């Protein structure tokens, strides 16, 4: 009824059947070719495993197990007072497929509050780290670390039956995704807050609460934006570095906090999680040089400059889309309900009233519309977030949820480990004359 | 010179055009169809990455930039007054496609004598782990912290020119690989020999003798072991897990110790590095059951008996290999000079009369012979290495030599992010219907 595992036990079967159906009807089935330029290029268009939590829907942007975000903030549970879609009902509609109710999402916070202890070896190892050590390291050392507490790895060693291998993926993924923000907390007190503790979880609180009460932010508005931020960028699709990573790191059964831990290095990749911080910069770069009062004819120009000398125009422009993200306008009906006076996100908002001007006057592009990266930092420095080195950590606690969620199913669903072919560069020129 | 950067600068723009025009000529055949069940099945036969430095023959087993592992044996130097490949040639192959000089290997062992220093904090960080969190994971999470001392991560975020990637992810690669005995050192250690110092590198030994000086074992053959132990674990292709999440993470230009502490927690899993362990405690059972001088009958007895209850033979078959794993005849031979006499290996041997037949006479194998997980536990418990949650950590620094290797080339050649197309079953399903 509120027991999400007992609900997950019942909805495998089912899940199972219907994959092993498809299969038996259609498993020889060519779905895709591949191409000599889809192995040098990154496999770039193949279609290259299965990922059931979340898919792109090319006009209306990612769906959650078929929800879209307006239709996520409309329906997933508010915190009582709140306007933003939490977190914990984001992860239970990953899990199960089914919008939770109120209660379950309760249920769902108390869960999370209860699994939340850090082991001290870890509380010693994060107030080791020193400054210069990147703040997604830090996460990443630190989620390493806790798989001392793997439920999986234990059983695994014991010979636990195949069968029984998501229960014990389901348990850690609850006790990492309830230990992540005391770690994310730590890491930004540490290093932004000259080493002060990071205090004690509220039973009663959401997890999204918690995490603001530890980084030491008091802010209602702020809470209600960790909220939204949390639930939108939790997941999007399997084929993302971080959630491939996981899939990839998970197949060869490592317990969800090596998997997770490995996903956090793919993040911390200058091509996968540092958009945010690279709009940012450009932001704080202009205003500064145009003043707060600019008017749209001299933004304008400002903008043809930048292209006029090959330079990007951060945070326009994608790999896979086709409007405007959901995951920005979604911010910025936020900024413009709570902070609509506010000078940066008053550029931001400038911005998209004329960037738009033509990533076709090029070709070289593909869109001409702002993705989530290019809203993300304004709010953020608003609430007093200003440690942009810290911005992709609070990516990584909301890409938890999905791949998480993920990992579950791959392994209730038994997904093999993952192993492609490869071929050098002599292998292949000889296997296409042949 | 002896300078390996020069050299691999010097092949680099031949390399790049081969390949440019090889694309140009070839990029759109088709070398492979994907299916539903390679979708589901962890991509299993899909041709998915060009990997340059070594290719697996299904038939005669890995090949070193077209050089068999026997063919190794012979052509790459060794110690004066040692008989086994030095680790060293093994990756100035990798990294040239050409067989080193004694005068390069002699280079190379110098320069990673002079990368080896730890900074304090991962010391630090290493002697604090508590003795319940795995060899591995200790490895992963060092790695990781390591990474404050990237050049690459520096460098980027500064503007560096993309022509210019592969030297700064070179020169950390050369230092990981220089550090990384001194971490598995401290790790042995602290674990396995109560916190004692791992004392000091000589300048003048190569880079495997530095390595069981810091662990404690002065036996020249046990240093011998390690070196070939060390060569011929350091790749095998780009598909593997570790290989792979290396290069996934990599992609996302991710620092050499980024890329490398994923690899591990991928090589961390059971169904990928576990196996060494996996068939010693096997083995061990089996000489307890059946006795010590067993003969072939009863041998045969109990692995009929093990096949009968639907029990595997652990360190026989494979994912690609169809015949004797190299790596397993390299450590027989091995065997067979220096410990002929030892019961373990005795049983190993008999094994391998044995299990290859009744595996066929049963028929349902794909590949009835032993990869090299069934011969090394025996041999590195003979010299006294018996802490088998460590054995994986060798294998994972024997491994950074391949991996480095390539992500050297994968930087060079401008490899893009990798990023395959994920579906949802549902997805697929209306996919595959249209
Ligand atoms: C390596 C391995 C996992 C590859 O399996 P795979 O490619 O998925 O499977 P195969 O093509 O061999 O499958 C044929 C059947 O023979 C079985 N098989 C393979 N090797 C076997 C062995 N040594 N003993 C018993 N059964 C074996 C498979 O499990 C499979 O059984 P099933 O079809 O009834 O489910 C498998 O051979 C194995 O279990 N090896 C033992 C562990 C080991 O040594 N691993 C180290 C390599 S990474
Ligand atoms: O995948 C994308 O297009 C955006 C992204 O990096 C992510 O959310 O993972």
């Amino acid at each position: 009824s509120t027991n999400l595992k007992d609900i997950l036990a019942d909805l495998i079967p089912k899940e199972q059947a219907r994959i092993k159906t498809f299969r038996q009807q259609h498993g020889k089935t060519v779905v895709g070719q591949i191409t000599v330029d889809m192995m040098y290029g990154g496999m770039r268009g193949m279609k290259g495993l299965v990922y059931e939590t979340s898919v792109l829907d090319p006009d209306e942007g990612i769906r959650f197990r078929g929800f879209s975000i307006p239709e996520c903030q409309k329906l997933l549970p508010k915190a009582k007072g709140g306007e933003e879609p939490l977190p914990e009902g984001l992860f239970w509609l990953l899990v199960t497929g089914h919008i939770p109710t109120e209660e379950q999402v309760s249920w769902l916070s108390k869960e999370w509050a209860k699994r939340a202890a850090l082991p001290s070896h870890v509380v010693t190892m994060l107030d080791n780290f020193p400054t210069n050590l990147h703040p997604m390291s830090q996460l990443s050392a630190a989620v390493t670390a806790l798989n001392s507490e793997s439920n999986f790895a234990r059983a695994y060693a014991q010979g636990i039956s195949r069968t029984k291998y998501w229960e014990l993926i389901y348990e850690d993924s609850m006790d990492l995704i309830a230990k992540l923000p005391c770690v994310a907390a730590k890491i930004y007190r540490n290093l932004y807050r000259e080493g002060s503790g990071i205090g004690a979880i509220d039973s009663n609180l959401d997890w999204s609460h918690n995490f603001t009460n530890m980084l030491g932010y008091t802010d209602h508005q702020f809470t209600e934006l960790t909220r939204l931020y949390l639930t939108i960028h939790s997941d999007h699709e399997g084929g993302n570095v971080s959630a491939h990573t996981s899939h990839l790191v998970g197949s060869a059964l490592s317990d969800p906090y090596l998997s997770f831990a490995a996903a956090m290095n793919g993040l911390a990749g200058p091509l996968h999680g540092l958009a945010n911080q690279e709009v940012l910069v450009w932001l704080t770069q202009l205003q500064k040089e145009v003043g707060k009062d600019v008017s749209d004819e001299k933004l304008r120009d400002y903008i043809w400059n930048t292209l006029n000398s090959g330079r990007v125009v951060p945070g326009y422009g994608h790999a896979v889309l086709r409007k405007t993200d959901p995951r920005y306008t979604c911010q910025r009906e936020f900024a413009l309900k709570h902070l609509p006076n506010d000078p940066m996100f008053k550029l931001v908002a400038q911005l998209y009233k004329i960037v738009p001007n033509v990533l076709l006057e090029q070709g070289k592009a593909k869109n001409p519309w702002p993705n989530v990266d290019a809203h993300s930092g304004v709010l953020l420095q608003y609430y007093g977030m200003t440690e942009m080195n810290y911005y992709t950590v609070l990516f990584g606690v909301s890409r938890a949820l999905g791949v998480l969620a993920q990992l579950i199913w791959s392994r209730a669903l038994g997904f093999p480990l993952e192993r492609p072919k490869s071929m050098s560069t002599e292998g292949l020129m000889k296997f296409v004359d042949s």
